């Protein structure tokens, strides 16, 4: 946790969003596959609803453009000030922001309706209010008067969870904690890192619970959900860059029943 | 009667043509706006993807006629053509083109129409793969008057006859008058095989248009007239659709009320 203090965004985003695993141009990358899960799953129509929250966004927004088209009130968080502060500097278009356009081309690209990805920077941009504190810890990690209109109709969290917790137990709490957040009967859009262990962020070196396919189902069927879709990316060798030890990436669609 | 003087005109005209003035009235916003579907920009684009999608406009070989300092124009085409030859009077506008070839900073930069292109082609490509292709098959950049009978000049360099000619915004806007166009027209047929096709873009009832200093005279011309032509010229034609201008793209850059793009095959 505490090593969490030392976790230097624009090294984070170097390690894992900008080349080789940045480069988009290739459709067997990470990248290009994310964003086709995210995509053909809201393309499906039946993900939607007026509220979402982004769980533990770290200083990136691409697990929200396919998204951001289905729900109007978009609440992000991270547990990290350092992080809220980076978001911030893309939404308002501040200086010195993240560069997610080729992110934006290729979800446009994918969703294929002929939009620009300026137009989808602006949706996105347009449709998340807020950028919240949050704690996975807490049973109630987004507080207790929290801003962010609640149950939220769907959830979506990306290299979070896993990346938080020490073992397999905090990570199935953490996931207990946040389905408090979900409403009955919405969704829960969730990737991670398959049996990665660790993960380099600048100066600080972070831990991970090397967790399965499996596990991560069993996960999610624990704690009341029904799963819709569970697909896994197995990371090619020129993908490995010694910035973490990740061996593969997940992604589910589950239902909260 | 006498052809000499009005292209005298013509070409004294064009030694004050500024292409970054010329860029930025046309392909910079807002008619360079690609957001806009009803834009004039992705009009262009989808009449180009549109055709070459029917593969029905292929081989080795192929001409842009006038390509002036763009590129927008061989966006959708550079997937089917192995060697592609690009041609302009001016020099500057030849220079352009080579920045952009050597993918200087100074050059213009047409990565929102290569992503669109990508975007509507629908194949997933990222623009840097379309536009990293483009620049490989543009084996030559030729000086071109079209108002030669041999408009590249004897013993060129192109491969000749092309299996397909494209030309956008290039004869009326160098032609005093339909015969001269016509004529034009009937000049860069000769660089078609036949049963080649011919891609045709310009502006539709414009009679002026800026280059920075440079106010240029246009022929006026109607969709019929350029239908009429190239029968005259002896293509079929496949295909003449129009675009009426829209207000607010009316900008005092020129006066033209419309846009034609023609597909014509050459009678073979
Ligand atoms: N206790 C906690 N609760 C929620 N998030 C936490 C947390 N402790 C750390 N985090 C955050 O978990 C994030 C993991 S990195 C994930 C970044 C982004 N979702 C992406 O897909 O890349 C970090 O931003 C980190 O600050
Ligand atoms: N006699 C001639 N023969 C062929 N091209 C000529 C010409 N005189 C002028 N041109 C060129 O015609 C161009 C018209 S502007 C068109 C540029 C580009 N094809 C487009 O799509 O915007 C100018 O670049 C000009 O140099
Ligand atoms: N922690 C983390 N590991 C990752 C691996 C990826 O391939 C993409 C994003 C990541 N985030
Ligand atoms: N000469 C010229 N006229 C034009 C009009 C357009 O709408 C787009 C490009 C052009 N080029």
């Amino acid at each position: 946790a505490s090593a969490y203090q030392r976790f230097e965004p624009r090294a984070y985003l170097r390690n894992n969003y900008a080349p080789p695993r940045g480069d988009l141009c290739n459709p067997n990358g990470v990248g290009p596959w994310k964003l086709r899960c995210l995509a053909q799953t809201f393309a499906t129509g039946e993900v939607s609803g007026r509220t979402l929250i982004d769980i533990g966004s770290g200083p990136t927004v691409y697990q929200l453009l396919s998204a951001c088209s289905h729900f109007e009130d978009i609440t992000m968080t991270d547990f990290l000030e350092v992080n809220r502060q980076e978001l911030g500097r893309w939404l308002q278009e501040e200086p010195g922001a993240f560069n997610w356009s080729m992110y934006s081309q290729h979800a446009c690209l994918i969703e294929g309706k002929g939009e620009c990805w300026q137009d989808k920077e602006r949706q996105l941009r347009a449709r998340v209010k807020r950028v919240l504190p949050i704690d996975v810890h807490q049973p109630q990690p987004l507080g207790a008067g929290s801003p962010a209109p609640l149950p939220a109709d769907a959830l979506v969290s990306a290299f979070c969870l896993e990346a938080v917790s020490p073992d397999l137990a905090s990570f199935q709490r953490a996931l207990d904690h946040i389905t408090t957040l979900l409403r009955p009967g919405g969704h829960l859009l969730l990737i991670g890192a398959l049996e990665e262990s660790w993960y380099l962020a600048g100066e600080a070196r972070l831990t991970v619970v090397p967790v399965s396919e499996e596990e991560v189902r069993e996960a999610l069927v624990r704690s009341g959900y029904k799963v819709r879709d569970l697909r896994t990316y197995i990371m090619p060798a020129h993908l490995q860059t010694g910035v973490d030890d990740v061996k593969g990436v997940f992604f589910a669609w589950a239902q909260k029943v």
